[PDB]
């Protein structure tokens, strides 16, 4: 069996666990050996992961960048080693990439903003918990959210990165809460930060604040169902992973593939 490598940004996020399971199930299906490497959100670790794979007989590299701008050196090393690179979920700003597979994060952010305006009303006072700064996913969701801010005249009280992490999202929201107790709604750029934000609101006794997450992970869907999370934009991580391995197969078989493959989003609300 030919080996396909999957370098994922982190395995400490349910979203990336499902992405890995999607790839594993498709690799099993198509008869490939799948090696999984965790970069642990560290560009230095990511680079070393890629350097080690280029000599393991890896035929194709599926990579989820820890940083869209810094991953360029790793992609270029794969390029020198003649190993095709497919990015999943986040882009690579530099280096040659065969195909990129992800959601429309600009649309995702806009839909989140529109839903908030529908519930909390136009001109609502909002806070935004942004993802890791140098990732295409976070940059795009902020951009889509900025279109909603302008359309619905939201008053953005504060906007700060909590790095797609639940504990950080918790602490950042705790601090912004003390400084802006008049917040009406919060857009968290992933479900982990949205879950952390809910816990901060719980600790602070603020039951009145509407929170919108992003991903539709098991925990995020449970919160929406329990009525704790107002909504989440569901992604299809398992299908981003499957589409990556499927696309890896086509490349290895000499079939040309599209440069971009979108994966649908869906607004998830209770009922
Ligand atoms: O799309 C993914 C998911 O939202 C994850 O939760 C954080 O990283 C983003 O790039």
């Amino acid at each position: 069996k030919d080996t396909i490598a999957l370098v994922v940004s982190t395995l400490n996020n349910p979203f990336f666990v499902s992405l890995k399971d999607g790839a594993q199930k498709e690799a099993d299906k198509l008869g490939y050996n799948l090696v999984v490497l965790d970069s642990q959100n560290n560009p230095a670790k990511e680079l070393a992961n890629v350097q080690d794979l280029t000599v393991r007989g890896t035929k194709i590299l599926l990579i989820n960048p820890t940083d869209s701008d810094a991953v360029g050196n790793a992609v270029k090393m794969a390029n020198q080693a003649n190993i095709p690179v497919i990015t999943l979920d986040r882009q690579a700003t530099k280096g040659e990439v065969v195909s990129h597979i992800a959601s429309d994060n600009v649309l995702g952010g806009k839909i989140a903003g529109d839903y908030i305006a529908k519930k909390a009303g136009e001109g609502a006072k909002v806070i935004e918990l942004q993802g890791t700064a140098a990732t295409s996913a976070a940059r795009e969701r902020g951009e889509g959210f900025q279109q909603a801010v302008a359309a619905h005249k939201f008053n953005v009280l504060a906007s700060q990165p909590a790095d797609f992490d639940r504990i950080k999202g918790l602490n950042v929201m705790q601090n912004l809460l003390t400084a802006h107790p008049d917040v009406q709604a919060v857009f968290a750029q992933n479900d982990e930060m949205a879950l952390g934000a809910l816990r901060a609101l719980q600790t602070a006794g603020k039951s009145d604040v509407m929170v919108v997450g992003f991903d539709g992970t098991p925990d995020g869907e449970k919160a929406v169902n329990d009525g704790k999370l107002a909504a989440t934009i569901a992604q299809l991580p398992d299908q981003i992973g499957a589409k990556g391995v499927e696309t890896a197969d086509k490349v290895l078989k000499g079939e040309k593939v599209q440069a971009k493959y979108p994966v649908d989003l869906k607004l998830v609300v209770k009922q």
